[PDB]
């Protein structure tokens, strides 16, 4: 289920493999090469079976061949398989800074994810 | 820099290696022991500016499975007394109706000790 | 356009008075309306915003504590209003319980939150 | 025990007064970020906490606009008060600019502060 190609809500592709022992392995991308950047992470191989959803969470460094944005987002949450799939998140990015700019390195929000 | 063995503040142990394509691999220790994955800034500035990373723990191993992942997100700051400043996010596994209360936030920071 | 009743996604009903003077203050409440279910807002925001077509930044707190009940915990909001027909204000929310100092390190929740007029 | 000033790891200045009724007033003097001066601060605070050794839950925002500034954003921190030899008020906040549409998505910092009555 958490396998494929997922969509936020601004409309990034998240390419998602679910792995059998917890590893999640996959790119996420904007239509260009440039534009695209290594994810990886972990989630839950064996949820519960009362209805509750799967825990996840991957990294993002925006670092590839073409660009270095110095900066890192981490996205935790969980993976529901109703209706329609989806992917429920709250994300953190962080930014390198100086120490004393450090009190401003890092946002928060929330993304959802769906297959469509 | 990075690669090694981190404490935090709760005297959990964290061992990292910072592999050359940008990717976090390591374990943490609090039967206790579960994997860690992430990635890091592979090229970080010179100016002064730590290095960004994050990475997720989800809590099941071959024993024990709490049906809940942590994401870390922060920097590294080289030098004299190194460490790793992070915010965390962690979120459990909830029905529907209890997704409101799923993901806790807190801070961590990791020292080389 | 934010004085009035405001309603989130679970259903409660906010009802809130912006002053002149940056001064948020009103009511949280269950759509039931029982009086214990009612408990004190109080917060500010930015009385002279850009007029870029930004929104407004503002906040508020709820201690969960009334004259009937108390959950020993308090949930701050953070967020802006965005107006027009579909006035909305977009918040995320931190609530953080009163914990022993050994539980401290699960002591707040984190999530977000959008009101409507509707 | 609440009441008094407060001074954050930044050298930032928080001068509060904890109402009977649970209200909290004061003023707020920031060592960082777009401001001079002080800036009112309003919250909440649990004004009958358990009796069993857990902190007090409280609350406050303030907007950072006063006769001399204005940032257009606003700050909430979120976090409990315990008591002691060394008093602390230990808190996470969240920091909101005001943004159009497109740039919503990176409105919001988030980070923690530590309280103490010493200043640092």
């Amino acid at each position: 289920g958490i396998t494929g190609t997922w969509y936020n809500q601004l409309g990034s592709t998240f390419i998602v493999t679910a792995g059998a022992d917890g590893a999640l392995t996959g790119t996420a991308e904007s239509g260009n090469a440039e534009s695209r950047y290594v994810l990886t992470g972990r989630y839950d191989s064996a949820p519960a079976t009362d209805g509750s959803g799967t825990a996840l969470g991957w990294t993002v460094a925006w670092k590839n061949n073409y660009r270095n944005a110095h900066s890192a987002t981490t996205w935790s949450g969980q993976y529901v398989g109703g209706a329609e799939a989806r992917i429920n998140t709250q994300w953190l990015l962080t930014s390198g800074t100086t120490e004393a700019n450090a009190w401003k390195s890092t946002l928060v929000g929330h993304d959802t994810f769906t297959k469509v």
